[PDB]
């Protein structure tokens, strides 16, 4: 679980295996191309086996105790399947700060990309990030996940060569300043790293439930 | 450009003269109830489809929808005001109240709309076809119509954005970010600027 | 008129001896679950008990039963400010059954979307004499408390503390639990609400002048609209 | 016990009419700059001796003292309205606004402080020696005195609770409490809820 | 460091001997009677000796750790002496929110008394305190202090035999909100404890920070 | 145009290397007091390092110069929105003197009252070729950085980081470091102003339609209104 800089990285989200048989099952689908600067491709939205995946990742994220505790997700966009190859890129733009769903309007706190291609198995489409904090390109091992901010000016770099597969989403965190949910978060992992060092029961309980108190004041649900 | 005169914004031309008029004809054929006003019944068919029509319209309209942010409408409803017909001072979650004008100011006289301020007050007529929108807090009036007739399509909504301010401020900064990219100023200025945009939808908003 | 104890709350008598012993014959005729498995603690939680299943019809029937009555009781309002219940929860202890020390989470699930646990609450459904053990021991920064209240009456709490049924080793305890996100998320606006519409209330018991009550009325509907969250 | 007329509250009787007498005997003697209405400079001996009178008396009232929550006087200013003289429509830390009133209103024709309020708008004019009592953000003006004159004390305030209604809801708690206080109600009943209006001044104080 | 419900006891802000020589200094200096229902004595609030004690006993409380933890001090009202014997006594009241000092006006957040009078050697003149958590009675030995809410309902029950003599106190905490003020002593505490105990340097730097984040966004000074 | 680091910024060429030379040779001629004793760091710090008496009258006056130089300077009024300043001190490393790693305490107390500590800044007063090591190392939730600028720069930063001053082993580094409370709280609002302005200011200069430069000017003041607490 690597915090590089406003992004975090959750590494084996899903084993190699596992990545192989959610692509078994996404290479079977009809790719739809569009340009909705954009040329890509993805799944449709009510692609029954795009619907099917989308909520075994979303099962298997909300399965994960850093995800939950990184971006305390209050509801996802359903995840979206996108391809990149032969020179199709996503330009730099900014996310809408709402969007709508199946299931209402969320505020967008959150952006993630679930990688389903290896790295070294595409020339390009990088996940460039770009913040008041700096910049960075995100091009993680297939099963990693990179949970970024949606306020971010980002951009898919042109796939020159093979192709780039990936999972797609956004979130709305029960927590809606980014400072108060890096705070809980900074708490949640030392009360963690402190059970794990076998630190005094009656601390840790107490350390907790300071964190219960700050996630009841600064929650929106 | 078009900017918010105080507390109340104007969206002209939402609908043409041409469209304006087919309103009208459609409109005029039903039946008016007497509930000092006049009004189509909620459940008319075609008040409703027309009303669903206005709706589509605004929704796709850039500036209403960067103005109101909407959340969620309430049907638009028809009046009419005739031979003294009048509505006295009042408060009317809606956050907003809106009209769509459908009789040209000068056919009619009286009839000004006047929403109270914190500085005053505002006395609005405007062209068929444009809109007034406007907290449905603010205190107001319909003052008598004593000569032709005003016909109109009142609606409320529920924003993103609750807060009066916090609304005009957004509306302002992103008015201010179109007028910027129709002058092709700079890219990244454009993109910090969109940037400071949705930060703030992100902390104001209310869904 | 009823008090704080520190920071918990009784309601005596919610429901009658004669309610509860029907509640109880309706209860005991359905299938009871063991459970070691937490759900709803902190952390990981040393528990043993026996339970109804949340979907069980019966116990969804009673469990609507129960937040009704609360509804209508004006002390428990009062004390909770309610906006969403967590359905109630029908738990039992005997034979050594416990639920260890833990911290209830800040966010739970329900089946019309996510609360605030801003109080819990139990609603005693076996006399306390009738068992040994099985006091719901509550602890914070501000003290702690041992609680087995009569039959029908409710102990309501903020789901904060550190908190812990000790084993019960003869007889057995049957009680509700539940959550409830109250109007007001502050605790401390919440106890002064509370103050404030209990002394109005003894002041129109005692008979005061309908303005001063009429008018302490209108501060309390502007602080209640103030600091609720709806 | 004394309600708040709205947004506003008036303080009857600060001055007694003797006492008023004796006030409009010392200040009549002054020089009156014409700076459209009249006033005596604020570094007039007698203006700021008298000043300082009003501001001991008020301190020493404990309805003003409730209603204000006064943390620092801004010196009490004397003007007068007569022939024609008015003050147009304008707004005003100042949280609060207040006018000692030393000519009976039935003594001048006109010179009515017309106060906007959520509602509406109230006009005022109080007996000789009320005070009455308003947030500096209020729109108002003094209508022309078209005979007679109308002398008054004007001044300014920070109050404890800068928010109006904070401090409305503060002041009607109290008044409920001294109301019963005399009504001889059950004392745990009386504790209880001082204790409720300490809990809140501590919570919305600003010193 | 007694936690004894809504009100804390600090033992030991001064040793016997210190209690002695503060005594001492006090006693030579006129005590004035009053009834500001009441009966009682004090010293002069413009008394030199009893405003040069009074720094002493703020300096003294300044430096105790525990005290500036649970407190937060902004400003205090400066110490009041007072005395109790022979059927003097303060009835029930609830003390004024907001108070006038030398230095400007002050908030009530929280009420002292320092014991100058050992509790076996008067009868009577017990602190009751009562609030919505409850009700207890306060007679602690010479050189403890009591700290408590100034919005409970109080009295000093009337000295029969022997005198009671203390430093009473008020003060405005940097923390206006009592629940925010006991979160921000419970993590300082846990974070205190942790230290002695040994805890990883790195998750005691983390803890710290959340301390600092919390006290930067709630204090008023 | 400026642009943060992470969480820190740095305002090149305050000072002039003529007016750097002057202030060191006025800084030079006073007593330098060794000091082993932390004041302002959280815990318990192994600091070793010199300063020049907080109440030096040389030191009071080219604090109000490095103060009134930066009021004057509209980046740093941009970036930090000061509201008030802890008066700089004067501070050098030599010979293995360092400040260990440590979190500044968020409030400290001055000569015009207490303020609260939302950011930290250090004026370079020797050049960082000049000497070895004396690296102010910043750390924080958003990762690490180095910091050593050209003398008469200075470095923004939160104070709330945990940072030292790595030991210096050759040469001398001199500086001026100072506290200051912002008119804005909250750093994610702070951040927002600051990108807000620097965008006006960016299109000022690329003569953009004076219309918009007004309007967003407009925006700018509303927010700073709604998020100061003066
Ligand atoms: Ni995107
Ligand atoms: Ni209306
Ligand atoms: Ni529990
Ligand atoms: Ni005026
Ligand atoms: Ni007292
Ligand atoms: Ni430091």
């Amino acid at each position: 679980l690597y915090f590089q800089g406003m992004l975090i990285e959750i590494p084996n989200v899903f084993s190699k295996q596992e990545v192989s048989h959610l692509r078994e099952q996404l290479d079977a689908r009809r790719w739809i191309d569009g340009n909705q600067r954009k040329r890509n491709q993805q799944l449709d939205k009510d692609d029954p086996v795009a619907v099917a995946l989308g909520q075994q990742i979303m099962d298997r994220l909300l399965a994960h105790p850093q995800f939950v505790s990184a971006a305390l997700p209050l509801q996802f966009y359903p995840p979206l399947f996108n391809r990149y190859q032969g020179g199709e890129t996503f330009g730099y733009h900014i996310d809408n700060a709402i969007r709508s769903t199946p299931d209402g309007m969320i505020r967008t706190d959150l952006s993630a990309t679930l990688f389903l291609s290896e790295p070294e198995n595409y020339q390009g489409g990088e996940l460039v990030i770009q913040d008041t904090y700096g910049q960075q390109s995100i091009k993680l091992s297939a099963g990693s996940l990179v949970l970024y901010p949606s306020s971010s000016l980002h951009q898919v770099t042109p796939v020159l060569s093979g192709e780039r597969t990936a999972a797609f989403m956004w979130l709305q965190s029960m927590v809606r300043d980014e400072g108060q949910r890096r705070l809980l978060f900074q708490l949640d992992q030392s009360i963690q790293s402190l059970t794990a060092q076998t630190a005094a029961e009656q601390e840790l309980f107490n350390l907790s439930g300071v964190y219960h108190n700050l996630l009841r004041r600064w929650s929106e649900l």
